């Protein structure tokens, strides 16, 4: 008989309407569970991770830590291969958090037969970390707590910067590009745009994007593939970030085309050790940030020392 007030979510597939204070929270895709956990809520189910951790564990250190602290269990969807609708349904969720995600219209329609879905605003994988919090927390009926979580996460970042005066000054205003450069094939590579949370996080640390990036912001993607032939377009970058290994930088500087790029020949390159918790953290969540920001700043400060 009682009709509690509704939460109405605007997103890429229209609207989601649910009753205030949903109890059982499922999440899907990268990082959304870290929002629930940061807000003190243990999901009845969330997506398995296999980047920066083994599929066997399927959970990152900061996530595992927060769960244990909340005296909870980790209920993982066996969904590395794709959404596991059966597993999601069996968790009997009152809501499904997908604020940062790549779901299609068909995914959305099917998930919605299980529970109300908090989808991304516009485009797949184009949700910045603050907006992930805004979307997911509003779905929980916890907008206010979400804003407070954003403010505390911003404070965490600011605190760590203040503790490293040299690094803070050294990276401030450096023009940076987050990329994916495969040393085993340099004919083409990827540049993440400002719409990608991992590129955008860098601006939270005081870095900026070079003007060259704007050429690639027009396409509706979180990343653009460009040929080595175009590599000279980004000679205005002070520093470049890429995933890789201890062989990556050497290989790049020796490359006939990539080796002529200013930041690369300068050694102004932060190589994130691939498939590590640190690599995972570069797509930030409120939990990952606290856990890794010191290590990340040191890596960034060190690459920026080489900028000329």
């Amino acid at each position: 008989e009682h009709a509690p007030d509704k939460i109405v979510l605007d997103h890429a597939f229209g609207q989601t309407i649910l009753d205030k204070k949903p109890e059982r929270v499922a999440t899907i895709a990268w990082g959304n569970h870290d929002v629930a956990l940061a807000l003190g809520i243990v999901p009845v189910g969330f997506s398995k991770a296999n980047y920066g951790v083994s599929a066997d564990k399927g959970v990152l250190p900061w996530t595992e830590e927060k769960i244990k602290e909340l005296n909870g269990k980790a209920n993982l969807f066996d969904d590395l291969d794709g959404l596991n609708f059966e597993a999601i349904s069996n968790s009997k969720p009152d809501v499904i958090l997908a604020g940062y995600s790549g779901i299609t219209k068909e995914d959305y329609d099917t998930l919605s037969k299980i529970a109300p879905v908090a989808a991304y605003k516009s485009k797949p994988w184009q949700t910045l970390w603050r907006d992930m919090i805004k979307i997911d927390s509003k779905a929980l009926g916890m907008e206010k707590e979400g804003d407070e979580l954003i403010k505390n996460t911003e404070a965490r970042i600011s605190k760590e910067l203040e503790k490293h005066p040299e690094i803070k000054g050294k990276i401030k205003g450096k023009k940076v590009l987050f990329t994916m450069i495969n040393a085993a094939d340099t004919s083409k590579f990827w540049i993440y745009t400002s719409k990608d949370p991992r590129a955008n996080y860098l601006t939270d640390l005081g870095l900026v994007f070079p003007e060259s990036l704007k050429e690639f912001e027009s396409e509706d993607s979180f990343a653009k593939e460009i040929s080595a032939e175009e590599a000279n377009k980004i000679n205005d970058a002070d520093v470049i970030i890429t995933y890789g290994d201890d062989k990556t930088l050497e290989a790049l500087q020796k490359d006939p085309l990539l080796g002529k790029i200013n930041a690369i020949k300068n050694g102004a390159v932060a190589v994130i050790p691939d498939n590590t918790p640190l690599a995972a953290s570069c797509t930030p969540t409120p939990l990952s940030i606290n856990y890794t920001i010191e290590e990340y700043l040191n890596l960034l400060g060190n690459a920026c020392k080489n900028a000329k």
